[PDB]
């Protein structure tokens, strides 16, 4: 109930909200319904249209008219965006060259350049280039100022999640909006897009930009807009706000279009009818920048273009359909579309089970257009997980498809070209950045990045302390002509100990056998300088990795690697090695297949045994290190000690084994050279953070010796191919992974086929950033570079894709 019986007469867009039963004037009052009787007249008036003709010049101010061509209307701020151009003879913004903004060039009374953020819903990465013909205010924007190839959105590519995640830098599992449609069983309620539970403020985590800003006495415009309020009124509004005195001024504005997405379902992504939104996107833009020239803030506003996500030909005939898998279609809940989420029907059914509902849909058609997946395993890049309003079952679907329950849900609930919301490395997902001001480099193109990093450049670009959020503070510095935040590396927690030969091999009762029982100061005082750390600058080529967290852990140094092994987890944490180019692949000796040796540094006390994995039916081992590419006869002993093991079951050894085999060596004759870091994740509770020790879930039976859920490795080089990885001067290039260590082949649907059908396909879907596995280990890689540590952080976000070109 509203008592709207109050005016809005002089409250038009106020920028504070009353409670009621009060009547409100504000952008969003519509959405409650509880503006006042009189808001539509006074406030949204359309009378004369947006533009000033030529024989508006000099009128008679007529309060009715939706904006003004009078003498008066510059002092008001309250003219139609052309005024200067019809009226004053002056051109407009786009058809001026484009002059490098050195400095801001503020009016008196301004303390900082205004931020304005334009966000266009849909707005495909691909149409910067395609459409650039009829989107000339865009293309002036982009070219004059920075702009990204294309920026990559969080998953789901939905539109929620990322309008969100841009204005807190969190990721949808952090600030709770994990889809257009979610059920939070913790409160019993339900969030749509058609109702009124979405406004209550429980769904919404984080501090989202505007609440960062106000408590820290920066003033904000209201970012949302009624769908009702047209999209010149919603310039002109920002316009007056920018007018306002000093004290009552908003430092930060938002604009929000509803187009391209909204054309874009109904006509696909390059659908002939797409030219004409983005004829009036441009328009828009242009109307926005001829505004800020009238004021004179055109060289003193930031200005960001970025889109939410993109979007992909999908139609009803590529629909999979549930019920065409399963029995019991009707004791299940599911979230359908470009992506899938399933929950039992029913809380008081106690015969569901979600491992006989993912074993229903896995590999059950040779055709199959979506994959099953209990969330915790699903790829880590997508940190799609964390949240109770996750349903334990999900499907990521094929581009271009949809998965629906039924068929009766598809026709009676085709009408649409096209839809988003699947995996974020997609192309077609893709979205736009572009920045705009004096404090933005001039004509710079920077490398794609993802959304999360906006909030914290916002956050700078206004002075702001970010709150804590997931992006890389730092990481897009080289977006801005002046920082005013300096990224400092985090501090080592723990130091290592440099463990000497301590103990002899017959205080070791850890039931291993190694026939190595067969062996001069040459060659003999060279090992020594080995085990010492003589050819640590060959395999330690950024420096070792900080320990961010407090631990008792071993240096071991080899003739090949080196590695950071872990007293607590009786395992290393790390191992670091070196492939050259002029490297050769050799295999395990016949002998030696079953070989596993004491290492004579560490006490058998925080050793693994053989005892427990022969135990073990379940489980086997495997190495970091890989024998397979050891340097002689003589260092391949060293890839066989305790130390360098690793628990692994025989399904991921096929895995693993192919890994080290032949894609290791691989990369090495591509890239030149590679420093390869590989080493164990623990995360039981799926929050993407490293567990510590009393979190554990699985042991190898009868031990304390833990199960990683997954093995991860960073692969370095130099971003120029020509010089060799340990000879790099320059830029570095790295590629990351994060294998999930499961148990069964179930996600690879070739497995029973060759290891080179199958295997790098995998390794391609969990792709991760060195940032995912610094949270996720609780390590900091590359310390010690010639680099800039801005440039390190940059690298740190890199994620290697796999898709081609944008645009092929
Ligand atoms: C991505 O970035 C984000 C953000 O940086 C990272 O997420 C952060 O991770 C931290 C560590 O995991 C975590 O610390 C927690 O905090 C717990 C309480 O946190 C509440 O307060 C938060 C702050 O709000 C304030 O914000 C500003 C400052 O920024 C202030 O000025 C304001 O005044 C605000 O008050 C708040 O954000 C958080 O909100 C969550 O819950 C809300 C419901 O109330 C949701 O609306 C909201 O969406 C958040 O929900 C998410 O996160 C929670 C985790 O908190 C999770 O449950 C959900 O799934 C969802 O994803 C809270 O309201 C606090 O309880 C924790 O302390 C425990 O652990 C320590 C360990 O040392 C114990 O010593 C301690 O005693 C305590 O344990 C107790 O409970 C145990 C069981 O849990 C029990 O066994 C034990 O015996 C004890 O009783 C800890 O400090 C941050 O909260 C979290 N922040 C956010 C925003 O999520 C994230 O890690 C990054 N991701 C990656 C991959 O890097
Ligand atoms: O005025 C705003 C947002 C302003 C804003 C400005 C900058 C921002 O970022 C920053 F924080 F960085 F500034 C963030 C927000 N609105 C009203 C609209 C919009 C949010 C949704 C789309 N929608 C669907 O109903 C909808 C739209 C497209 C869809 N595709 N598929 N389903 C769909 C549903 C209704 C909702
Ligand atoms: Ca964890
Ligand atoms: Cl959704
Ligand atoms: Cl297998
Ligand atoms: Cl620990
Ligand atoms: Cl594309």
């Amino acid at each position: 109930w509203t008592a709207t019986s109050g005016s809005c007469k002089g409250r038009c867009f106020e920028l504070q909200e009353v409670g009621p039963p009060d009547c409100r004037c504000d952008n969003l009052c519509k959405s409650y319904s509880s503006c006042c009787h009189d808001f539509d007249e006074l406030c949204l008036k359309t009378a004369r249209g947006w533009e000033c003709t030529k024989d508006r010049c000099g009128e008679v101010r007529n309060e009715e008219n939706a904006c003004h061509c009078s003498e008066d209307c510059l002092s008001r701020g309250d003219c139609c965006t052309n005024y200067q151009v019809v009226c004053k003879g002056e051109s407009h913004w786009v058809d001026d060259d484009c002059e490098e903004i050195k400095v801001p060039e503020c009016p008196a009374g301004f303390v900082r350049p205004p931020l304005i953020i334009f966000s266009v819903d849909g707005f495909r990465a691909s149409y910067m280039k395609k459409g650039s013909k009829v989107m000339p205010n865009i293309e002036k924007l982009r070219s004059c100022g920075t702009h990204a190839p294309y920026m990559r959105p969080v998953y789901p590519t939905k539109t929620f999640p990322n309008l969100y995640t841009l204005a807190t830098g969190l990721y949808p599992e952090s600030h709770g909006i994990v889809g257009n449609s979610m059920y939070d069983p913790v409160f019993d309620a339900s969030f749509h897009l058609r109702g009124r539970e979405k406004f209550n403020h429980r769904w919404w985590g984080g501090q989202p930009l505007w609440i960062t800003a106000t408590k820290q006495g920066v003033r904000a415009g209201t970012f949302f807009w009624s769908v009702s309020i047209p999209h010149e009124r919603r310039i002109l509004t920002i316009l007056q706000w920018l007018s306002l005195p000093d004290n009552e001024r908003p430092s930060v504005y938002a604009f929000y279009s509803e187009q391209p997405d909204f054309s874009g379902h109904k006509y696909g992504p390059f659908g002939p009818e797409m030219t004409n939104p983005l004829r009036e996107i441009d328009k828009t833009v242009g109307q926005l920048m001829d505004g800020l020239k009238q004021l004179r803030l055109h060289r003193c506003v930031n200005v960001i273009f970025v889109g939410d996500h993109g979007m992909e030909d999908v139609t009803c005939d590529r629909t999979e359909f549930l019920s065409n898998y399963l029995t019991n279609v009707d004791d299940i809940t599911l979230v359908p579309g470009t992506l899938g989420r399933i929950r039992a029907k029913s809380i008081n059914n106690s015969k569901y089970d979600p491992k006989t509902i993912i074993a229903a849909l896995t590999c059950k058609k040779p055709d199959q257009h979506f994959k099953p997946y209990m969330k915790q395993h699903l790829p880590k890049r997508l940190h799609y997980a964390n949240n109770r309003r996750i349903e334990d079952i999900h499907l990521l679907v094929d581009r271009r498809w949809h998965v629906a329950r039924k068929p009766l849900d598809v026709y009676k609930k085709c009408f649409f070209q096209g839809d988003h919301g699947f995996d974020n490395k997609v192309n077609s997902m893709q979205t736009v950045f572009v920045g705009y001001g004096p404090t933005f480099k001039y004509r710079t193109k920077v490398p794609p990045f993802e959304n999360i990093e906006l909030y914290n450049v916002m956050c700078d670009l206004l002075g702001l302390k970010p709150a804590p959020n997931n992006g890389t503070h730092g990481s897009l510095n080289h977006l801005l002509r002046t920082n005013t935040f300096r990224p400092t590396m985090p501090d080592e927690v723990s130091r290592p100990n440099y463990p000497g030969i301590m103990y002899l091999q017959s205080e070791f009762d850890l039931g291993c056998t190694c026939d190595d029982k067969v062996e001069n100061k040459l060659e003999e005082l060279n090992k020594r300088l080995h085990t010492k750390g003589s050819t640590k600058e060959r395999h330690l080529l950024y420096g070792r990795p900080a320990v961010l967290y407090r631990t008792s852990y071993d240096i071991l140094y080899h003739t090949d690697f080196e590695s950071g092994y872990s007293e607590i987890f009786l395992m290393p944490l790390w191992t670091s090695y070196t492939i050259s180019k002029q490297a050769e692949v050799s295999s395990i000796p016949e002998h030696l297949t079953n070989c596993v040796r004491p290492d004579v540094r560490v006490s058998p006390g925080f050793s693994q045994n053989c005892l427990a994995y022969k135990n073990d039916k379940q489980m086997s081992y495997g190495f970091l290190f890989p024998p397979y590419l050891s340097s002689s006869p003589e260092a391949k002993y060293d890839a066989f000690l305790v130390t360098n093991m690793v628990p692994m079951y025989p399904a991921f050894k096929r895995v693993w084994a192919y890994f080290q085999r032949v894609l290791v060596k691989k990369y090495a004759s591509e890239r030149n050279g590679v420093n390869v870091i590989s080493g164990p994740i623990f995360d039981y509770n799926y929050d993407g953070l490293r567990d510590t020790e009393d979190e554990i879930k699985q042991y190898v039976e009868g031990s304390s010796i833990p199960v990683p859920t997954h093995y991860y490795s960073i692969i370095t080089s130099c971003l120029d191919f020509t010089q060799p990885a340990d000879k790099c001067d320059g830029p570095l290039s790295v590629s990351s992974f994060i294998l999930p260590h499961r148990p069964d082949n179930d996600e690879s649907c070739n497995s029973s086929e060759d290891e080179s059908k199958w295997v790098e396909e995998l390794m391609k879907m969990h792709t991760a950033r060195v940032r995912d596995i610094e949270h996720l280990t609780g390590l900091d890689f590359y310390r010690k570079t010639s680099r800039s540590y801005s440039e390190i952080l940059t690298l740190k976000t890199y994620l290697h894709t796999y898709e081609s070109e944008i645009g092929g």
